[PDB]
């Protein structure tokens, strides 16, 4: 939200499925001046993105 916003809780929403838990991570990423694409959001080892990890837990053919 406004203070924080983990990369760990980001992958486990994007993990689950719910858009309602991506609440206010737009505030952070304007407040903090961050990019989704930057080495807190990313694996640090691989690359991944939490794009990737969206796209690999597939529920149906949406996520």
């Amino acid at each position: 939200d406004l203070n924080r916003f983990d990369r760990d809780r980001l992958f486990n929403v994007v993990a689950r499925g719910n858009p309602e838990d991506l609440a206010g991570l737009l505030e952070y990423l304007r407040r903090t001046s961050k990019y989704l694409t930057d080495s807190e959001y990313t694996e640090g080892s691989t690359g991944k993105t939490c794009l990737m990890k969206a796209v690999l837990n597939l529920q149906d053919g949406v996520n």
